[PDB]
């Protein structure tokens, strides 16, 4: 059905076709190109652009900002803040911004939806219609995995570094280079990294191990924890584990991996004084009664979510999107 | 506000000590060091042994150690605190238990019957709250408890020594263990972490602790936060920062002022995890619940002695209000 | 706000008995005003805020003795006058926060000041003064100079020691126009017929119930005080005279730490059940005096208990609603 | 209906037929004698005599101990206790002693009821069966007020002193003399006496002022307060006020006046710790089931028994006449 491309952590990319690799560079790159070859007709113009900056001793880079071109609308994402720098006289809002759980989801009627975590991880979900007519970091969107290493031109080069360098926004940004092992660079952190990422091999994800392999995710976790010594290693570990959790939720499984000791949430903070209406749902609550989407409306899309959700009481059951409360009716 | 007649020794982070009389200093050394002793030798004025010892261990590549295991020997009993669990190594023939273990909030409250109550968070920090009864009878790393700060460096030799390192090594336990040295500058050792350290520790200068800024200074605590963040380069810097800020938070709450600082962005708490399915009995309390009806406290009795028991507590409904001291639930009654 | 645990006690009760902070005791009387406690000691200003207390003493019988009728407090421009169990506020500027916190406690109208001084009033010629140690060696007046020595008292307003109690009182009197005082005849000699009744009433001091305090506080001086105050007081209400005389010794015993339950339905009774809500029994006599309560002014967790020994009727809140609603006379579960 | 005499304070009297006066003298006086002529009259003889010992330096006598004789049964009463001396194993003990309220009450099957407050005050209740048959200081019960002051040998004189001296018992006791003014003797106490006894004119007795005049009771209060100079004027003041309250409650009016300011009680003292079963009942408790008092015995004994009362909780509702507790059932 709908495809999925994942970008997270220290240059970890998952193509639409399932291919994975690593690539880091202090430059802007296009995760997906709509008008591959400038086919402006019979299609809606859109783009997804990521901004990377080095975030460690080894020089590896991580995503910091997300800029999306969308039919004459340009949106800027940075530290959980959505910004608009592009609009059109049509006055219609093609995109909808929602805060479902920890994720900040933007959906457009054209069939595209981005599951952008507020910190550093971005997920792309595309309708099957755009199969075979998009290209870029996320792949060419067909059933064949090998051909996805195609440059900005139609030429196919097997070098991961060459493929990454080809899709740079401007020649001004420097060419990327193959990174050394952060674990080798900082062997002292290796033991702590292994102990932290051992949860991926723990009993918590044993159920998901059947449908999704943890090996690549395990080495990604340990490498990221070895790196990002400049601060917030807990953030790196949390992002890696959250990426694995979202991958598990892709197939439909649901695991409550979060504990008060590791990567905990603060659902009680959003809770109103005295009144309790918030809980953490590992699977996510689909089709909750909001102002825009009351119980009359519903959508089984964006499968796979987690975080704090408002347990609306039966009285005043419709959630207030802009007031963060449960109300009987909405404006 | 201004207070007199109570004291509490504070040890947290990497060698950050706060004596009973208010002295603050840094220290290091992979050894065991006595914390407090009342007998001050063979002289026992109808008291108990009352000896608290702490074992250190280097954490990080900068040669800076942090507290990992804490043993409290009292009346022959030996209780070891490590890996977040209370362990008892020796039980005396006196069937009367001289200590009570309660998980009040995040802290692992250890309260004794002789007016001594401990405060362990299972993570490289400890607060030794002491009754004013033992005033002037305290020999150890937490000062003389004579309400004088300068003489707290009398060392085990009982001669005042200017060097904090000499003081600590005099109070050291194992002769075979190596002597301490001057700690290296952490931020100088790891320059790249300085910006992140400042960004994290800026919370102390932020508006959240505006009320505490008037009463308790944040400068030393901010310096400790920056130092620990710079030094914690062997993983788990988030825990270092959380403990550093929590020390100042508890110090502010000790004077009586209530301050809420935890946010989902910084040092979050996940007490909804303990919440039974569809109950929401637990909630967040900055000052903590002063007292509640537990299995071990079925009466509405309230000690109300220690201050600022941070964490999340269960707001039991009026039906079945007495809490379960063992099964973590709001039950109708206890055995 | 926060007050230190250390304290010193000065007491005055009945027909003009006094108890200095140092421990010195002396009998005195006079129809004048007297600065019991002086902060600046004659205009010598310091960093600490200036405060001063004074009492109005009127004749209280036909033997010439005087008992403290009205208590006047001066601190930071604020003037508090106490009379007939009420509190008169005269000096008050709203540009500054009120420094005192009046709060009824047992049979005492506890008025607390943020400086470090708390005052206890019995509404019947009885005053208890508690002072923070930070004022040691700085205060002066009838309550003493607050040092370890006791015989070095009788420090006149002229910063001189005269030794004679009468001359000390005359020099530390306030009103210049008011006449000189003098030790009068023995009231028991004046009214010998009441001597037997006085002995019968005050025998409780030598009674078995005070044997525990006998080893800590010598009742002999208190016995003489009780006998003398039972004598005179001929203008009516001798029961109040005897009750406050006994209560002085009881409070002195409570200051040591010992607890005595001396009140019986026959001698100095208290009508605790009067304050009890209809069909409910929460008020109960507490000889010790409960150190702290759960109120709106004092929240559930707050238990500031610097002062001890406040005997009186006290509401024992039910466990379901342990928080007491002061000024509402009920126990609840929350405060606004 | 049933007659009622009363004696209280310094020789203040109120006959059954409403005559009110004052008297004094340190001598035994026959309050009530069942035989006017002293003959058998085909009826057992009951005789009640008190001793008005001097009370106060001013020279006014007041009752201290009260002696009661009937059929060889003597119950010396003093110091708040019953001291039975005279008794007869024949027939059956014709008296039961109870302590309802503050009052100590002894009742006889013949219809004569005595109320004692243990402090210089006595109240008599007599059935109408004895009307026109009794003689004593309390006056002959014949519904006539003028025919009172009946001296011995059935003679009437206008001198209260001579009437009392005729009814005197001790041959050698001194003759009574006209009382002086205690307030004139002690003008200093007069201000306090007036201020304290002004409670009678206060609003708390407004509901009873119309039914019974307070002027005589106020005069008695002020005179006794002036007279009381040996220590304990509170006692005589409380006795006067309680006498007026009992006179009011005899009519049926229900008045509550006890407050910690004036004449306080100590009901809590009887209450055991954690057992607040005792309470103050100014109006009296008509129905009780204390031990000998049968369970569910909601009948009437006397009206106006003001005092602390042990309100029994519903469980174990039988109060203990000797233990001061609520038991299930006394033997
Ligand atoms: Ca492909
Ligand atoms: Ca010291
Ligand atoms: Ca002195
Ligand atoms: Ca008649």
């Amino acid at each position: 059905g709908s495809a999925t491309c994942a970008v997270y952590g220290d240059g970890h990319y998952l193509t639409f076709d399932g291919q994975s690799y690593s690539f880091n560079g202090d430059c802007e790159y296009t995760l997906v190109q709509n008008h591959c070859g400038g086919k402006d007709s019979t299609q809606d113009s859109f783009r997804v652009v990521t901004e990377n900056v080095p975030c460690g001793t080894t020089g590896t880079t991580c995503s910091k900002a997300i800029k999306i071109f969308l039919g004459g609308f340009e949106l800027k994402l940075s530290h959980g803040k959505v910004e608009v720098i592009g609009t059109d006289e049509s006055q219609e809002v093609p995109y909808t911004i929602q805060q479902m759980g920890i994720y900040l989801v933007v959906d457009t009627d054209i069939g595209l939806v981005l599951l952008w975590d507020k910190k550093t991880s971005i997920f792309i979900n595309l309708s099957p219609e755009f199969k075979g007519r998009v290209c870029g970091l996320c792949g060419n969107f067909d059933d064949i995995a090998v051909n996805d290493f195609a440059t900005r031109s139609r030429s196919v080069v097997g070098d991961v570094l060459e493929f990454g360098n080809s899709w740079k926004l401007s020649p001004s940004c420097p060419d990327a280079l193959a990174p050394k092992d952060p674990c080798t660079a900082n062997p002292f952190r290796k033991s702590w990294a292994q102990k932290q990422c051992s949860i991926l091999h723990g009993p918590t994800f044993a159920a998901c191990h059947a449908h999704v392999e943890p090996a690549r995710y395990y080495e990604a976790c340990v490498n990221d924890a070895c790196a990002c010594d400049s601060g917030g290693d807990c953030e790196c570990f949390c992002t890696a584990v959250a990426a694995y959790a979202q991958a598990c939720h892709e197939v439909g499984l649901c695991v409550s991996w979060r504990t008060p000791s590791i990567c905990p949430l603060f659902c009680d903070y959003y809770n109103p004084e005295g009144q309790c209406e918030w809980h953490y749902q590992p699977c996510g609550v689909p089709c909750l009664r909001t102002c825009r989407n009351p119980r009359g409306d519903c959508l089984r899309d964006v499968r796979g979510l987690e975080g704090c959700y408002p347990k609306c009481p039966p009285e005043a059951p419709i959630f207030d999107e802009d007031k963060m409360q449960c109300v009987a009716t909405c404006p």
